[PDB]
RNA sequence: AAAAAAAAAA
């Protein structure tokens, strides 16, 4: 029921805004800096730690320059006498749940935290790429594709599971495979249920992302295997090479910083009355008139970091830059061209040379966020052009084989052409901001001079 | 109803 959904999302974002207002008011940040991105990431880490597990004191090799469970603080940067300064005394965590249950006066907002994580997810994904798994596990050159989705560091992401993308899901199989390559020998006993069941369900869902029943049954046949090994790994690798053209149903969730909902509940926003539309115009009209600023480091382009936060809010990193560009009204360039580093501020970075800058998060046109259209008609027909050469040498890849079975005939038939599906299809539904009812769409005209990625 | 377990980020 979409009605209760928009009701509940209005409620949760209203609760977020209220908790926003209060959480600020304690430490008393002035509202210009109270609607600012650094306090945005502070409250974000607070809601990151808000609902934890049992009490744990266990510590592992390589301490983290320290740790304390009594209370928790965050990077604090305040413009004092016109000059910013970072400071810290820590703040209790129980108190946090006490204030959060007051904000969600009687029923807490779990999906609210999921949506905050959604904010975090496009933030981190668009930010950059780390490769510590690369220094740990062996990995195929899938990165070479230059196109890969990524998950956040949040366990038990049942909701995340829906939005989730495919490539990193196979990677997650590989992560369990790493736990199993460093398998503690002393692990014989009841243990195995959670593992077998988890493998079952994750394999299920990774299969369920796409459509064609062939790879569905292939993924089931990898499932029924009792002892996952490198043969399963290479089978998943083919399946990934295919997923390149037979893309997965990777949905995109749009979320903004909480310093926007805060002044939006301060903007007399009766969210529930209109509801909210995470897939809808609502983030855009909220951002169209919002006011968010960010500590631009030295040698950084306000516009580049502006587009970075724009993508963090639109969940648009794994989308065609041409479309984004046509939607914002100014060229959306590859992250590499962004004269900017991460929005966060490493605790070592000096504040002496730090400066703030206004975020430009507006968009010329608006557009909806899908993952079905048979063939998007281009005025001069588009093809989703068939570049299948790296897949030629991929089907070669040392001439060993594809998935070895009837699948091999299925792949030596998929070789040529079937026109049965699409790939990386994020529906535009582009409209003028002056056309809220989305009465007339705008056939986009993209500049081919823009790196597709 | 009844559902898994470790470490900071350019």
């Amino acid at each position: 029921n979409a009605t209760e959904i928009r009701a509940s999302v209005g409620k949760m974002i209203n609760g977020i805004g209220r908790f926003y207002i209060q959480m600020c008011t304690e430490l008393k940040l002035s509202d210009y800096e109270g609607r600012l991105i650094q306090n945005s990431l502070t409250i974000e880490r607070m809601v990151l730690s808000a609902f934890d597990e049992r009490r744990n004191r266990y510590l592992e090799e390589h301490p983290s320059a320290g740790k304390d469970p009594k209370k928790t603080g965050g990077p604090i940067y305040k413009r004092v006498d016109g000059k910013w300064m970072r400071e810290l005394v820590l703040y209790d965590k129980e108190e946090i749940r006490r204030i959060w249950r007051q904000a969600n006066n009687g029923d807490d907002a779990t999906a609210g935290l999921t949506h905050m994580m959604i904010w975090h997810s496009n933030l981190n994904d668009t930010t950059y790429q780390r490769t510590r798994a690369l220094v740990r596990t062996g990995m195929d050159p899938r990165m070479c594709s230059l196109m890969q989705g990524s998950t956040l560091p949040r366990r038990s992401g049942a909701a995340g599971a829906a939005v989730k993308g495919v490539g990193t899901m196979v990677m997650e199989l590989i992560r369990m495979i790493k736990r199993g390559i460093n398998d503690r020998n002393f692990w014989r006993g009841e243990n195995g249920r959670k593992t077998r069941s988890a493998y079952e369900r994750m394999c299920n869902i990774l299969k369920g992302k796409f459509q064609t029943a062939a790879q569905r049954a292939m993924m089931d046949q990898v499932r029924e295997s009792r002892n996952p090994g490198n043969a399963e790994i290479e089978d998943l690798i083919f399946s990934a090479r295919s997923a390149l053209i037979l893309r997965g149903s990777v949905a995109h969730k749009s979320c903004l910083p909480a310093c926007v909902y805060g002044p939006a509940v301060a903007s007399g926003y009766d969210f529930e009355k209109e509801g909210y539309s995470l897939v809808g115009i609502d983030p855009f009209k909220l951002l169209q008139n919002s006011q968010v600023y960010s500590l631009i480091r030295p040698n950084e382009n306000p516009a580049h970091k502006s587009q970075l936060v724009w993508m963090a809010c639109h969940s648009a990193a794994f989308e065609d830059l041409r479309l984004l560009s046509f939607i914002r009204g100014t060229k959306v360039s590859p992250r590499g061209k962004l004269s900017t580093r991460g929005v966060q501020i490493a605790s070592n970075e000096n504040m002496d040379t730090m400066e703030s800058s206004t975020l430009e998060l507006r968009s010329r046109y608006w557009a909806i966020r899908t993952r079905q259209i048979s063939v998007q008609p281009a005025f001069s027909v588009q093809r989703n052009l068939p570049f299948d050469k790296s897949t030629i040498m991929a089907a070669f890849t040392g001439n060993t084989e594809g998935r070895t079975s009837d699948m091999r005939a299925e792949i030596i038939r998929m070789m040529e052409g079937a026109k049965p599906e699409e790939v990386s299809f994020r529906g535009r539904g582009v409209f003028e901001l002056s056309d809220e009812k989305a009465t007339n769409p705008v056939v986009p005209s993209f500049d081919m001079s823009n790196e597709g990625s």
